[PDB]
């Protein structure tokens, strides 16, 4: 109905776990055809992560594999490699995040596929990059959160370093890789040529240090833990109320004055030279927060949030994940999306966030069962007849999901 | 030397704070020319956030404004709007994250600029989107972390919900917006037309719930707090050693067996049916972790990490941000980047993570001073002569940084 930007782009998706699979899911969400190549023995690693499960299937797998066609294949087999190379001749993009040396060992490395298809955009996501001393080193989100410095600044001030409840660095690396693939496809419209992309999970994590890292790199400022407070914006933190906590976020000097004179009734704070400007509130933070905290404990959370809403002071409340999906805009903008799996029935996912108009009424293929699309991809893309498909199954080269 | 993918792309950057500025910095990192339009009174909001500062300048501003030309301008002035519209006729992209209704009030909204330039790709980043009940509502990273459910799952199990030490959701929204702009530019090479993009910070945050959200949406599983543990992968968490903590990450059943039989010397665990598979280790987590934790306290952190490295079990250590920038690959791959500011001297930043080869030897403009490039942009892009530039300065329409 509404054509998506990447229609006609074909992706040979060798990725697994989360970082790569999120990149190719995103390319699919923007209109690409994705051929998820999976090992016959269990396929993507996330398929084995069956705690929790929906109707016996990994829920982890569901979150990053919308819109993909699953071809279960024996990559080490002689016949399986031939299939990969025939598909690479048709492919616009290749994405892989195997351990170091795997693609070379399997002859699906960039140089091998480049000879088959010089226009191919080849994207490799690795823990620490393809060069340097730690190139051989495995990359996991939890390790990168520890070593990137994200954990050292996250958590309670006196508490221990804390990880994020999700694998945020893998998501970031997948989003960065999506940018790289898109920009290389854009350049290919002129040069006609592909190229190799080396995305590093660790460098993606370092990029997320933003203001904390730039202060360290410029002036040598040593990072500190601020808990639920911010290191530069004040008052920008959680405050305790009589019945519970609420998040207060003032961005500009005008909002702070409104808070003091119209909501918490401490007009002297807005008059004080220490607290008038945002730079002054950070310096004199120690003197500003305590009187505010005392004032907030006098009323309930709903009282303060209603006052903030009337007066225009940005405030929010800590919501559980189930509460978040009940928010008014989730219902209004139809954020939660219903897809139909032939075998699992309806599957609900958060819709793509790119904000392209052609995505609103787009119909998305549900996350595939292992090998759900083996015969469809081989028939449509390579023209394999029925007889050849039966030979491949008998030899164990391919697997097709059977109800 | 090495041409970048977006060379020749021109961006009219009206964004401020972090989400938008990160999107246009990324477009600049991939080769675009960016015209950062800033209010004469202080410019970007981050410029006022001078705690911490380097040589008196905001370090926060430095992290998201590499590669941009700063034009200090009075957007409400009659002459300033004319400049914006003349630049929009030359622009390939527009990016804005003003409060709701600002662009309409200033006549820089999408419909106004679309008539000037039908090919313009217009990207608007908002807190909750451009439609629905909360469209008028302000969007701040701290509020979205609270309300998206990220805080409810992050932090110690018995502790209070905790935010991330950086504004991760704004970074994610900027990265998503970069994808949207790129995909729309790719489609424009065929259709010849621009389009409007509506990126929602809140929906970008919901996308990051990945496996936690998909389990909730499929099977109604209620999320729980796991602290430094993972909800689905075991043993994947922090363990205490005699002298301190270390992060252990086993992804596959083979690594778990090696850990038990070759490192911690608890071979019975690998033999137990409960702990043999990853799905079984999550179910029987309560019985597996305690014996492992007891075993780790018998030796030092360095002993266990050395053993993990020899045997191939992925492990890591919690590093401070300064420690992270001393890691071997940061030095080898030249991750930290030195730029020259005319007025601040050398400025160090983390290099772009897209992994394009043309970025390795690219030279990047240092983050600009307010109005550092006002005369250069007006002269080069609009052909304004010296006499006209002097009139604009005298009337207060533009500001040029003076040493």
């Amino acid at each position: 109905h509404h054509a998506l930007p990447l229609a006609g782009i074909k992706v040979l998706d060798l990725s697994r776990v989360l970082a790569g699979p999120w990149a190719t899911m995103s390319l699919a969400d923007m209109g690409a055809e994705v051929w998820k190549i999976e090992n016959i023995q269990g396929g993507d690693d996330t398929r084995a992560w069956s705690v929790p499960n929906y109707k016996g299937a990994s829920t982890y797998f569901l979150c990053a594999n919308r819109g993909k066609k699953s071809l279960a294949l024996d990559l080490k087999s002689r016949e399986g490699l031939e299939i990969i190379h025939e598909l690479a001749k048709q492919a616009d993009v290749v994405v892989e995040n195997f351990r170091s040396g795997t693609v070379e060992r399997l002859k699906i490395d960039y140089e091998s596929l480049k000879a088959l298809n010089p226009g191919i955009v080849y994207c490799s996501i690795s823990g620490y990059g393809q060069t340097g001393p730690e190139a051989q080193r495995p990359g996991y989100d939890f390790v990168v959160q520890a070593e990137s410095g994200l954990m050292s600044i996250t958590g309670q001030i006196d508490g221990e370093p804390t990880r994020i409840g999700v694998a945020m660095t893998d998501i970031v690396a997948g989003m960065v890789a999506t940018q790289s693939v898109l920009a290389a496809l854009y350049q290919r419209k002129t040069t006609g040529l592909g190229q190799y992309i080396d995305v590093s999970l660790y460098e993606c994590a370092l990029n997320t240090l933003i203001n904390v890292g730039s202060a360290h790199l410029n002036g040598g400022h040593v990072p500190a833990r601020f808990g639920n407070a911010h290191p530069t914006v004040v008052p920008y933190q959680i405050f305790e109320c009589s019945d519970g906590a609420f998040a207060l976020a003032v961005g500009n000097d005008r909002q702070f004055a409104i808070l003091c004179e119209r909501i918490i009734d401490l007009p002297e704070l807005a008059a004080d030279e220490r607290f008038k400007t945002a730079s002054g509130r950070a310096l004199n933070r120690a003197a500003l927060i305590p009187p505010m905290a005392e004032r907030f404990r006098t009323n309930t959370r709903q009282h303060w949030m209603s006052a903030c809403l009337k007066m225009g002071v940005p405030a929010g409340q800590v919501k559980t994940v189930p509460e978040a999906f009940e928010s008014p805009n989730v219902k209004a903008r139809q954020v939660v999306q219903k897809l139909e799996s032939a075998h699992l029935g309806p599957i609900s996912l958060v819709r793509p966030a790119q904000g392209l108009k052609a995505q609103e009424n787009a119909a998305y293929k549900a996350p595939p069962m292992l090998g759900e699309d083996s015969a469809s991809v081989l028939g449509d893309v390579l023209g394999l007849d029925g007889n050849k498909l039966a030979d491949l199954i008998a030899a164990g080269v391919i697997y097709q999901y059977q109800p």
